[PDB]
């Protein structure tokens, strides 16, 4: 197949070319005005990215009316998604090798797109090595079975190891703390239990412990700061950067973090209902300066779906959660286009900087399987939940109008229509 009148980025540069990829799904040939007997489809000067990387996403195995492989998968073709890590908090839990591979054998068996899995730390298994996974998950606070480290004085034994780690950073001391201060009556209460210094104090508490493995060890982890949604969490985390000489820190922001703020938590309902929730304008502001000034490595989105029927109970029955493998890539694009982000500045959180942080190969290079996103930056459109293909049909951002949409996503050389190539 010959994808015919490209602008790709290749580099730092965006150059016009045609792309031959041979049957065998790789790059066979990125030339002007290649003329070859194949099948051609005429990309009409749209912008060939290497392959979007969604680094954060749940996919809800042994939850399948929630999302399962296949919808999932479909979601982020539709999404212009070529690539998802999927998070181990399933029932049950990805805490052993062997549930590890039973979940990565379903994976295989339905995926449609490229899904890297993550395993699950706890105080008892976090010596073990799994040599498929991607990342390995800390969670702080509780989500599922006994993934969830009750115990932070273990920390520094955890984290002491050539490993990458992936962390959601909220503080349970902080959050039961509050517990005892406020009622869950409306969803502001929401804001104000797990409030920002819960976030905050998680980010500390690692730090400290990253300080003392910097300087006492010889262990070399990487540490991956999983949806920093606060202005001091990405404060510190840019101060401590300057102070470490061994430990590599890279930050994760989500699009709800960047656009939705807590002046909206009545209006939004279940559906601005996440964790960590709805900040303040002035953090969405840190969180877009920390991506222009190169603080924030990547955008993933948290993607969590759930069932309406239960995201639209009141604030105590209502899971947190949204989906968005969907609207990252719309939502990322129209940031471009409003001017607050430059179009180099999303390709690096989309695309190049999870490639690198999580080592996967999506370059548009020959000889490379073709893992391509295609978008129309300029196209204007409406998110439309009632388009989504994951399961989770709904969004905070539902009939935003927004400007920038994949239309064609590439996977490993497979052409399919994406949300824009129908809107
Ligand atoms: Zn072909
Ligand atoms: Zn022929
Ligand atoms: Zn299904
Ligand atoms: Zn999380
Ligand atoms: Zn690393
Ligand atoms: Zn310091
Ligand atoms: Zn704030
Ligand atoms: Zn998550
Ligand atoms: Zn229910
Ligand atoms: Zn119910
Ligand atoms: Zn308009």
């Amino acid at each position: 197949m010959l994808l015919k009148n490209c602008r790709i980025i290749k580099d730092n540069k965006i150059i016009e070319g045609d792309i031959l990829i041979d049957e065998n799904g790789r790059i066979k040939k990125i030339a002007k005005d290649i003329k070859v007997d194949d099948e051609i489809i005429d990309i009409k000067n749209s912008l060939v990215i290497p392959g979007v990387i969604d680094a954060h996403v749940h996919f809800r195995w042994g939850e399948e009316k929630k999302e399962d492989f296949l919808s999932g998968s479909l979601a982020g073709i539709n999404g212009g998604v070529c690539f998802a890590i999927d998070m181990p908090n399933n029932k049950p839990p990805i805490t052993t090798k062997e549930l590890f591979y039973k979940k990565l054998e379903d994976c295989k068996k339905d995926s449609k797109i490229n899904v890297f899995l993550n395993f699950g730390v706890t105080e008892n298994n976090y010596l073990g090595t799994v040599e498929d996974a991607k990342a390995y998950k800390i969670f702080m606070v509780k989500s599922v079975g006994d993934l969830f480290i009750e115990d932070y004085s273990k920390l520094k034994d955890i984290l002491n190891q050539n490993k990458l780690f992936c962390i959601h950073a909220e503080h349970k001391d902080v959050i039961n703390e509050n517990l005892k201060k406020y009622q869950l009556n409306s969803w502001i209460d929401h804001c104000k239990i797990r409030d920002e210094k819960s976030e905050v104090e998680a980010v500390k508490e690692v730090i400290k412990n990253l300080k003392i493995i910097d300087r006492q060890s010889n262990k070399k982890p990487h540490v991956h700061f999983c949806h920093i949604s606060t202005k001091e969490a990405l404060y510190l985390i840019k101060k401590v950067r300057q102070e470490l000489k061994n430990i590599k820190i890279t930050v994760e922001v989500t699009p709800h973090h960047i656009y939705l703020n807590k002046d909206m938590a009545e209006e939004l309902k279940g559906f601005g209902k996440f964790n960590p929730p709805l900040r303040e304008k002035d953090d969405n502001i840190a969180l877009i300066k920390g991506i222009v000034n190169k603080d924030v490595d990547i955008i993933a989105s948290d993607h969590a779906p759930h069932l309406l029927e239960d995201k639209l109970k009141n604030v105590k029955n209502c899971p947190s959660g949204i989906p968005g493998i969907e609207t990252i890539v719309p939502l990322t694009l129209n940031l471009v286009n409003k001017g607050l982000i430059s179009l180099f500045d999303a390709i690096r959180v989309l695309s190049k900087n999870p490639a690198k942080i999580f080592n996967i190969n999506n370059k548009i290079e020959e000889g490379n399987l073709a893992n391509l996103t295609i978008i129309d930056l300029k196209k204007e459109g409406k998110i439309n939940a009632e388009l989504f293909k994951s399961k989770a049909k709904f969004s905070p951002f539902d009939g935003w109008e927004v400007k920038g949409f994949p239309i064609y996503t590439v996977i490993n050389g497979t052409l399919y229509e994406a949300y824009g190539c129908k809107c």
